[PDB]
């Protein structure tokens, strides 16, 4: 009886075969597929594969693929590890020279509760990550509402966000803000700065500077006299062109041509600049950005609070000048049911949007391609109901590379229920579509990582993220959780980030490789002490110390403390107390509240022979509420020493006499 | 003249034939064994194989063998990086609801100083480990007893422990107590809540809840008037049905059948019950833990400081209703002597039970097996006085996979003698045996990681483990050092911690695939900041800051501080002060001791004219122990301006008159 | 048509076959190059290739090698992860009993701002590091000179540093000092005690110590009384006894003969020999270090800032007895030129130096041997001026290993012009050197990683490295960047290292296999929480606990703050004020600053009937300055009750009377 090998071909039951191969092989055997697809009636031990995928329909009818390691050249990353729960990457990521930036929200909750708007930022092509940074406070008003966002980009040298602002209690919509700030650059400049005699002004030369009059500029080796150092801008004169104001000014014309000089611009020192949009109407989220031009962008939104849905864009055509001024363009209508979250990207005169389906029984995302910033479409329908996730993409090449993630595993599917409350492992998937050919009939979503869905609350953290390209790698992060329960259903129902493993959503990176790689690897195994966040050093005694400046802002409980020399030429050891007033007091003994009293004392110890004193009693004292105020000398400055009262209390007793009184008069009695 | 080449069986000499390979072919080329096992006469450059396993008798008659990289799919995982002595999971793992528990003690030696209970846990299958968490304080009777625990595991969803009190001189065991809490879990109910009209308790329908009176259970979604938010038990009915206090009552009867609602229950809100068992007579230590069933377990044991040594289990029949009720299981006389540390666990009503040796140079290790609890066994030695490693161990098919690890390098054979104060690679071997086969002779033991053993000290941290399954993988949990001097001897003889690198011990986790894995990868490469255990965000002002509560009891330096408004709708800062007594002190000052002195002030600057200051003058000063009160009002209220003693000191002086006293009636001279 | 396929003999062009290879096989396979090196036009996709070299002239007669993974046994970790500007291993890295070293400089900048002289150690053998630890403090005369060093080693268990001291405003040499320390070891010895009778000293034989009078020695288990515990060297008899001085003397001779004892010796616990050598005339600095004997040492030097330079060593005969006394070795005359910096290493009695070249259009780095330590010289010059990287070196077996990094991309190449002000990827490389042939004219220089260098400034932290053996394996410890700007041109031309992501230089090791390992791999996955740096346990109450003692030196905002009981068997809690003088003050309130005072209070509360309350009023307070005394009791002890002036203030007042004065004598009124 002759025996068939695997065809690869995947469409012959190639199933029998790979059993007989594992069966026959040695466990730590990398079984090579040749880049072949294998259709089978289950997966097989994947693991024992490499370069090897499978076309497996976990649903009839519903083919999907499978990943062995190496079939793709990627590797996934996690890139936070934060109490807070970490997501919604959608639709915020760009990269800006040579960082890779991932902004997301970190909060307690499916909701603006704690919310800060956050980046992390990898400086290495994804290899490491930042530590988290704060782009939003709390809303003023808070704890009503607080901010949001989901629309993010660079336009022109300048950071363009939909800043929301939503209700804590509901999740509304209440306000869109357009907040903008310029990118932090250093720039090596020939020539452009001029400055005219008898006048102190000088004028700039940087073309597409993206800045604002009041913006940060700082300049080094201009060779212009007063164009040095930390400086704003005064005026913009246009695009190209802005002038700052000097301290000082000189007989002759000056002109730095064929000099060699550096500015630069600062994020952190420049002011955001806040468009007031006012609640917009028929809008339920604004997300996703795509840069269309030196002037402007376009931005995603859908409105599915009522019925009907709208899905589309607001384009911004010049954000510049007009901040204020968009036009809404919206997808056929044929396609805003069940549909939200578009992601919008721009190559080449093409505005291409992929829409998030909202139901796995209903038709689903949804692909649409414009020449006209949105005015006309031509428009496809992703097979099989695909839902729950945004799918954001690039273009490279003829292809978008499109990446989504179901939220809790065995949700992809066309009419596959929901499967919440119990842990389980949801699967990611990329496809690529050839632009050219223009159907998604045969499209093929491969799975190449699985995610951690923890399942102690109805909601996922998992997905819902963006992409970008950077050199030859496509990079889509995303939200995974892990199995530690936030214990929403427990003991922290409050949500508090800070109790036990606080929320287990965090953010991944799957960086894949799309074209080649002309260097010798970068790569490196990290063995270092992460030493950013709270940067420690061994001093030369021998104790860790930290050079950084912090803030605690949460309950400290301190040992012995020492307060350093730190202030006026570390003349002096300073505490400073805010607020309206400071307390400083004492807490009632647990073993002997009889003693309860603070000693403040001018020297070094608790006896009085090493300084002057005043001690504070408690109530709960045997001397209950005394005070001992003791030096060798008590001087009143300023003021007569009074009773507070009138008539009420005196000086001395019977039994603690003063020896007398040193009067420059006779008493006044009345 | 022929060559032969490599045969792969086990048994032809294949050293010439493996040199000749090695040294024709390139060293990048990864040389595939093709699953096969080869024997050497010396282990060559096996960072040059993959899929190959080397046979080896170092000592003359005991074979053991070697694995190269992928002939195991397995990895070696740090998962504890800790100052402490971090080692002895022995033998205190496991599994629940999904997330892998990694118990040991951290402490400062072998021995009971400065230690902890403490665990790490993984929430992705072992990828990633949680900040250490204290299980236990230090004893109120610390330094002269502490706790020790090698026994812990989970009985209907309680964490069951042996709580040893030990002295810290001899490390002497003096108490043994039964501790035991609910593990924390969300449970998605439906029905099971009723509450009978014109009362205000409900009743709960939970199966195998493994409450007590006052554990903590917090209610959502009841649709049951006041079952509602954070709650105690206050009657356990049995053990699938418990009551709660509402806070009211309703005129009609409640019960929510057919309705969704959400439990749970807090390991951290409810109480340990803690079981005194005194000193149990003939026991050494408490080791190992085994459940049996819903209602109990059996806890491993030895007796080892007084001939005749005892090694067998305690069996807790009832541990819900009876904690205190036990019977002590010895194994068979003849496996008694030179052994230890039993390692136990339960599968399909068998009871297996592994020794540890005490002496290479009498029979060591020796497997037990018994249907009926331990009252009657049957048994096998392994062969080779396996010695100085517990065996932990898990039961996968028709296999025991064990695992264990020579204390320092070249000990694990018999007649090996011990080889400590000095630095070496102690190798980790696993072995599987067949529980049908039931024979050990041809055991293989197959060394799969090296660990360091530092040298510094003759103790070693490295091995005595644990052992848990998850789903297709095996979990050897167990201490390795590394190179770094712990300077007992040396500047560190009191084994501080926190001086230098502290203590070399730390624990890693050897994950093994112990059967087939049907999904894509979840690995990822860790490249996030670790921002769990001091979690740092840069706010919106560029500052690192630190939001979680945090307690610094080591002693503090502090440079410039700023107390922030924190307190009472943040009208204030605050600062309280613990103990009997608070004291805020000036230490003499090193350049200036003259100027020794406090600045107390209500307004934000030295000079007076910011608000009104008292100064504390050191006994070091110019004006030694002055004080100076200086304000525009000194008011005295609620008690007489008195003299400490009687008629020993003045109002005023020759050169400090008072321009007059202002009294209600004439001074009362005497 | 015939095709040809690859040869793989570095001479036929290999780029069509290559080509067409990658074209015709799937992405995910790893084309096998079978450890051969291929001749190639363009460098193509390296990382679809697995064991193959490429032979590229990116500049025409200019071949350079190209690695593609696991054509060598080795990988990159990186290493340090601090805000610090991290460079310069050049060249202090040594290994010391099993523990790798890896000093540097950790600055803000290209000079001696901000400057420590730091290291990290790894204690596994490359896979981790240690958190960085600083050799020196700041200059005492900071900021006008601070430390540097590029000279270190150990010689007879004393690290030794040439510690110079440089301007900050131009990096220019002030002075050079010999500093040495004795290494931290234990000693685990069999006798050498000797204790005569009648008399409080003991001598003990430890051969070639290397501890000075002064030194740190600690004893346990000596069996000879009062040798015990924390000592310290009295006398040195010569380099194999010493002598401490015992608290007591015994009428018996003691003797510990056969007895086995513990010692050891510690870097922190002594201080540094500090030697000033004063300004050596004619260098620039000092560089490297080689070990030659049990005596002595020599260190490399250039002058370079006059013509002529120099180039060669120091030779230190006897460190020991005279650190002051060195010889001056220079390189031959024609090597001196356009060189700088040379790496020195002693192995069998040659001497061997090898130089950093200056520029890329003149003759570059020169190798050097000599068999009388620098008398006489055999010489070499490396092809195509190698230039702007220094090339530390082992030797192993035959070959000198030699490791190199371009500062930037396309830098390496003899005429290549300097590639400044802009991202880029350099290439580092190493190379191997038959002693035996002597002549690099046909030298491999493969690139084997490539680093990042940011581009916004114009220097370069890229490589200057250091390069040791630990067993069968080389170390290059070495400097690269990331993209993250560090501002100098932008919001930080202070260079503060704290602000945004600090700087971008930090370490590096590549770690290569040079030798056979024979034993199971020790590699590890890093999983755990790092918990060296500040180390954190969730207590028993859920809260993040720091046990150590840490000191902040940058400006902390705090919270609600308590302080807990600590000292003084825990009675008290306690803080202490340094400097000249403390400072408790308050500032100015945003909101409500009419409110701005400090509540003192005995007691737990804001309400006095708490505990006895002394509240400083701001000038800004409505009652200005204004200060209440609140308490039952009033008690001035130890001196008179006076106004700080004469005959100004009062006693009372119309409307606050006393009611009387209980007094001794009548008022003395004048
Ligand atoms: C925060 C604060 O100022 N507390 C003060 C309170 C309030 O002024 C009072 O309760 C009215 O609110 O009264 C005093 O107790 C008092 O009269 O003895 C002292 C205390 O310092």
């Amino acid at each position: 009886v002759p025996r068939g090998s695997a065809k690869g071909d995947g469409v012959t039951d190639d199933t029998a075969a790979l059993t007989s191969a594992l069966n026959d092989t040695p466990v730590g055997q990398k079984i090579n597929g040749n880049g072949k697809t294998y259709k089978v009636t289950s997966l097989p031990d994947i693991s024992r594969f490499i370069n090897t995928r499978f076309v497996y329909e976990r649903i009839p009818g519903q083919p999907l693929y499978y990943a062995s390691e190496e079939f793709v050249q990627g590797e996934l990353f996690k890139i936070t590890d934060t109490p807070y729960y970490n997501a919604w990457p959608q639709d915020k990521a760009f990269v800006y020279e040579n960082v890779i930036y991932a902004p997301y929200m970190g909060s307690d909750r499916h909701g603006v509760s704690r919310l800060h708007v956050s980046w992390v930022k990898s400086g290495d092509d994804g290899q490491t990550w930042s530590t988290p940074e704060w782009l939003t406070d709390l809303h003023p008003d808070y704890p009503t509402v607080n901010y949001h966002c989901m629309s993010m980009g660079v336009c022109r040298n300048r950071l363009f966000a939909m800043i929301e602002t939503r209700t804590l209690a509901k999740n509304a919509l209440t306000n869109c803000a357009l907040w903008d700030r310029p990118m932090s650059r250093s720039l090596h400049l020939t020539g452009g700065i001029t400055k005219a005699a008898n006048q102190r002004y000088a004028t700039i030369h940087v073309p597409d500077h993206g800045l604002f009059v009041g913006d940060f500029v700082n300049f080094s080796n201009s060779a212009v006299t007063g164009v040095s150092g930390d400086m704003t801008v005064a005026t913009v004169i246009d695009k190209d062109n802005f002038t700052v104001l000097t301290p000082n000014q000189q007989t002759s014309d000056l002109n730095n041509a064929g000099k060699n000089w550096h500015m630069g611009t600062s994020f952190h020192k420049s002011p955001w600049r806040k468009t007031d949009l006012g609640l917009i109407p028929s809008v339920t989220e604004v997300h996703s950005f795509a840069t269309i031009d030196n002037n402007g962008f376009a931005m995603g939104y859908h409105q599915g609070d009522v019925a009907p849905r709208e899905v589309g864009l607001f384009y911004f055509p010049d954000a510049f000048n007009s901040p204020s001024n968009y036009v809404r363009r919206q997808i056929p209508s044929e396609y805003e049911p069940d549909a939200s979250e578009p992601c919008i990207k721009y190559y080449d005169g093409v505005l291409y949007l992929i829409t998030r389906g909202t139901r796995g029984d209903r038709l689903g995302s949804s692909l649409h391609r414009s020449r006209d910033i949105g005015q006309t479409w031509e428009s496809l329908r992703f097979p099989h109901n695909v839902h729950h996730t945004t799918l954001p993409f690039a273009k490279v090449g003829d292809d978008l590379i499109m990446f989504g993630s179901e939220r809790a595993e065995n949700e992809w599917e066309a009419g596959a229920p929901d499967d919440r409350y119990k842990a389980s492992y949801p699967r990611t998937f990329y496809a690529r579509l050839n632009v050219n050919n223009w159907n998604a009939d045969d499209i093929e979503w491969v799975n190449i990582t699985d995610q951690i869905y923890q399942g102690g609350i109805v909601n996922s953290g998992v997905g819902v993220g963006s992409v970008v390209v950077k050199d030859n790698y496509i990079y889509y992060m995303f939200g995974g959780e892990d199995h530690f329960n936030p214990w929403t259903y427990g003991d922290n129902s409050a949500k508090d980030p800070f109790k036990s493993d606080g929320h287990p959503s965090d953010l991944y990176c799957y960086k894949m490789k799309i074209g080649p790689d002309n260097r010798v690897s970068r790569d490196f195994r990290y063995g270092a002490v992460p030493n950013r966040a709270v940067p420690v050093f061994f001093d030369t005694n021998g104790v860790r110390t930290v050079p950084a400046p912090m803030e605690f802002t949460g309950d400290l409980g301190l040992g012995h403390v020492t307060i350093r020399a730190s202030t006026s030429s570390n003349i002096r050891s300073e505490v400073l107390m805010e607020g309206e007033y400071g307390f400083i007091g004492k807490s009632i003994p647990t073993d002997n509240p009889a003693g309860q009293r603070i000693i403040f004392c001018g020297g070094e110890g608790t006896s009085s022979t090493t300084g002057a004193q005043i001690t504070l009693y408690g109530a709960n004292n045997t001397d209950s509420r005394r005070i001992v105020y003791n030096g060798d000398e008590h001087l009143f400055q300023s003021a007569d020493v009074k009773p507070y009262n009138d008539n009420v209390t005196a000086l001395g007793g019977p039994s603690n006499r003063f020896t007398t009184a040193y009067l420059g008069s006779n008493p006044i009695v009345t």
